[PDB]
């Protein structure tokens, strides 16, 4: 602690008398407590509040004290103040929130109150475009920090206040009876060229507490669906068709590969050989394209080397397919037969990567997300336990076997594994002694793995399905959002065409004599109750 | 003949229990079997093409034969040694094990779980559909 | 929109005074608003109500206004 000044303590003590007694005789009101106890970090858990007396009073939910601003026997309390990290009062408010119920409620209410008072005192000032050292607006900070409650609040802000209502973000145009149309501001959501809520949320790291649930906010979901239906649906379908055609050509080329030995192979002047070679060339070109695309993704996003292998499985899979193809070419030109092995690996990986495009169809996308989650949790746990069991009993069995074909670890392990797929034998060899021990071991292994663990796997998966519906849907929505953002940034057919939404003059007049246009977005609504 | 015999289910309406059971079967074939068949067929075709490519020459050097042999796994009849005409046995066994793990162990079990969820979810709707069928 | 007559607007505004002031001096009560905004279709989402002042008052849940029927100066 470094700035526990008298007024600081008084505010922390929450008394209306000591604060006033300090206010008289002009107590200083621009002291910054940069004490290590007053900074942000786990060590010596303190309480970060913004570092300014106004910010402290705000974090403490002291509305009564607040409105002391702009009075006499006093010193400036500029709403545009800045701490050692540049955070304002609004930044402090967004920071303190922890997405709880009361906390949300209070924090939003204050945030409002400060907004209205600031507008009243300095209508010519624009708070929310202030930025910190990171250059993030309070809305941007909330979007990048996981605070869903404030995001919902700001993005649906309404202030029906006659003289400075212009700060509101949601508007009502016309109500011709029970059905009325509203407008949502799009400024600093879809296109900013420095920081946009959509781009930030989509590319937010995996550590964000509520990355999935963020897109469920009204405006964001409507905007994403609109962009989809406008142009991304058709662009994505075209890309899917191109990938399918490339895969078909690759499969056809691989299928008819010649069998003579020691490549490369001479090109006979024939139509069939010509088709084979051109298909080869096309497949290698596609591999190069995917390789470069993966490199571009790695360099542009710059993953932090932790999320790299934890998020973006699809990018890794496509890059690995490209690597296999390129290594196959390298070997093919090096006079080695292993190019066949590399080619088949790449072919299988590419074919199984067709699931990627299942996004863009809600049902199949959610199904693919289910498959991911399953492979991540249940298959992993079962595989670990089952492999331990299998190795143990396989070693025991091979030890028991005296000598013969199955006197090797590989053969016995394969034979024991054959049980798991409903193909066990129980008599695959007799070269041993003590048949009772052999049969006991096999029966124990069968009971432990086949009867118990597989059935347990079915039950655990069932529970998983029962548990991850909504999360799967949200993950699918996030995947589609990322696809839309990439496509738009790709310049594939946009070139700043394929516009975003409509423009309107909604206020009529701002506090200044000038009017304004706020790049709004329309969503009609109908309600019977609440006339 | 087969189509006619299997069309005997139509008359299961008029008996509440069996009618609701038939409606369950419809819904299942419509949703779960469809999704699983799509994903599984993609997987099967991919790995079958890879395997046939790997195989050098012999009886199983055709797409149809290899596809059938890979499918035999799904019904508890896989072989894992149905041919040796190739090189690089490690690649072959790796491909077969990956295919087994991905389809047999994972996807079938997932199918069972999804159906269970479906059953848990569509009781009342199934009864209402049966009532509508009887009304028609 | 094609039939946003004075009484139409008054009913849509849900006021008991303007409606009566139009009722006196015999305001017409058989006007049909066949405006494209007053028809049924997704394009330009409006509000279909029946196209008649009585129907409009009904769709708006204006029971108080209703029972004005079968009266004088009407
Ligand atoms: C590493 C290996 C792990 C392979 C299995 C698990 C991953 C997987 O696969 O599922 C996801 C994948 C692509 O999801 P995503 O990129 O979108 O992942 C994330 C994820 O969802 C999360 O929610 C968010 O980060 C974000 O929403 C989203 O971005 O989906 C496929 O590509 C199906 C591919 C399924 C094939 C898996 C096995 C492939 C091996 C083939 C072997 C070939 C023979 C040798």
């Amino acid at each position: 602690y470094k700035g526990q000044t008298a007024l600081h303590i008084a505010i922390e003590r929450r008394n209306m008398t000591l604060v006033t007694l300090l206010v008289e005789n002009g107590a200083d009101v621009q002291a910054a407590a940069n004490g290590d106890f007053f900074k942000k970090t786990k060590g010596r858990p303190g309480f970060y509040f913004g570092e300014l007396p106004l910010s402290l009073a705000a974090c403490t939910n002291q509305l009564a004290i607040v409105k002391f601003l702009l009075q006499n026997s006093w010193q400036p309390a500029d709403i545009s103040a800045r701490d050692s990290v540049g955070n304002t009062v609004l930044h402090a408010l967004v920071e303190v929130a922890d997405n709880t119920v009361d906390n949300t409620k209070f924090v939003t209410s204050m945030y409002n109150e400060i907004l209205i008072l600031g507008a009243k005192l300095h209508p010519t000032l624009k708070l929310e475009e202030i930025t910190n050292r990171k250059g993030l607006t309070p809305l941007a900070l909330a979007a990048s920090s996981g605070k869903i409650g404030v995001l919902a609040y700001i993005l649906q802000r309404e202030i029906h206040e006659p003289e400075c209502r212009h700060l509101s973000r949601k508007f009502t145009e016309w109500a011709y009876g029970p059905v009325h149309s509203s407008l949502y501001d799009l400024s600093c959501i879809d296109t900013c060229e420095k920081n946009s809520v959509l781009e930030v949320i989509a590319y937010s790291s995996s550590e964000t507490p509520n990355r999935h649930d963020m897109l469920l906010v009204e405006p964001l979901n409507r905007l994403l669906q609109d962009k989809w239906d406008r142009f991304v649906k058709r662009i994505f379908y075209f890309n899917f068709f191109v990938y399918c055609l490339y895969m078909i050509i690759f499969t056809a080329a691989a299928y008819y590969r010649p069998v003579e030995g020691l490549p490369p192979y001479k090109l006979k002047n024939t139509v069939g050989d010509y088709f084979r070679v051109t298909g080869e060339i096309l497949s290698v070109s596609g591999g190069v394209y995917f390789f470069f695309r993966g490199i571009q993704y790695f360099l542009q996003r710059r993953p932090s080397l932790k999320s790299l292998f934890v998020d973006s499985y699809s990018e890794i899979l496509f890059f690995v397919q490209s690597l296999f193809m390129l290594v196959s070419v390298v070997l093919y030109f090096s006079q080695r037969k292993e190019y066949v092995a590399s080619m088949v690996f790449s072919l299988a990986m590419g074919w199984t990567n067709m699931l990627y495009y299942t996004r863009g169809f809600q049902q199949m996308g959610i199904y693919a997300v289910m498959i991911e989650k399953m492979i991540l949790r249940d298959l992993c746990r079962f595989m670990f336990v089952y492999l331990v069991f299998l190795f143990g009993f396989s070693t025991a069995v091979v030890t028991l076997i005296e000598d013969g074909k199955y006197n090797s670890l590989y053969s016995t392990c394969l034979e024991l594994f054959k049980f798991t797929i409903g193909m066990g034998d129980l008599e695959f060899t007799e070269n041993y002694d003590f048949k009772a021990v052999f049969i006991i071991l096999l029966l124990a292994y069968v009971i432990l793995t086949y009867i118990l663990l597989l059935n347990m796997l079915i039950a655990l998966m069932g529970e998983t399905v029962n548990k991850i519906a909504q999360e799967s849907k949200n993950i699918w929505k996030l995947q589609r959002a990322i696809t839309i953002l990439d496509t738009e940034k790709s310049f594939l057919k946009c070139m700043r065409k394929a516009f975003r939404s409509g423009k309107l003059l909604q206020v009529g007049f701002t506090p200044d004599g000038k009017d304004d246009y706020r790049w709004c977005f329309r969503v009609d609504e109908v309600n019977w109750t609440t006339w």
